[PDB]
RNA sequence: UUGAACUCGCUGUGAAGAUGCAGUGUACCCGCGGCAAGACGGAAAGACCCCGUGAACCUUUACUAUAGCUUGACACUGAAC
């Protein structure tokens, strides 16, 4: 299946670029996703006629992307509280919801989507390092300390 | 049940076990109560047996198929290393 990138896809091409791709990688990813339209005659003229924008768009994404990631990296440390044993191991857990709430109330909104933790979800105490994606390439760092 | 009967015995003859043929013996016409030796008695187009290039249902390592079960290829079906 030919079509046209409208975003920078990791491994596929730039925005603007015509690519061929399985089917239900367009079907199924793609096109439901908006990184990418059928090259049919009309998108493709559409587009090469109506393209600059799109990069001013991309480039404005980006930029409110960094902006949101300098926020989150200024946040520093979020604290967390639950209920847990004299060990400091905790009977439940502490996970993506959980901790976007807390930052949310902390001041920045992230949703529980661009939450990234590495080795599963908190179960202990202490202090853990946290990771966020609010673009496919950028990222930010948190601290989160769970106390009982 | 019943082709029609003026519907005896014997010995023979004879699709080869005769009331009905031949020879011969016996016998006046007709009921009623009884008995079942014969009318190859009545009943059911022999069930045994054979035959038909008949039937059915059953069996199986008979033949040919086939539901099911199982194998792989392609499709629905994508990304990275
Ligand atoms: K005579
Ligand atoms: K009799
Ligand atoms: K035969
Ligand atoms: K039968
Ligand atoms: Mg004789
Ligand atoms: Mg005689
Ligand atoms: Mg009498
Ligand atoms: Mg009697
Ligand atoms: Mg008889
Ligand atoms: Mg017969
Ligand atoms: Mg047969």
């Amino acid at each position: 299946m030919q079509v046209i990138l409208l975003d920078k896809v990791a491994n596929l091409g730039s925005l603007g670029d015509q690519v061929n791709v399985k089917a239900g990688y367009a079907r199924n990813f793609l096109v439901p996703q908006g990184k990418a339209v059928p090259a049919t005659k009309k998108n493709i003229e559409f587009f090469e006629a109506r393209r600059a924008e799109l990069e001013a768009k991309l480039a404005e994404v980006l930029a409110a992307a960094n902006a949101r990631a300098e926020k989150i990296n200024a946040l520093e440390t979020v604290t967390i509280a639950s209920k847990a044993g004299d060990e400091g191991k905790l009977f439940g857990s502490i996970g993506t919801r959980d901790i976007a709430d807390a930052v949310t109330a902390a001041g920045v909104e992230v949703a529980k989507s661009e939450v990234r933790l590495p080795n599963g979800v908190l179960r202990t105490t202490g202090e853990h390092e946290v990771s966020f994606q609010v673009h496919s390439e950028v990222f930010a760092k948190v601290i989160v300390n769970v106390v009982a």
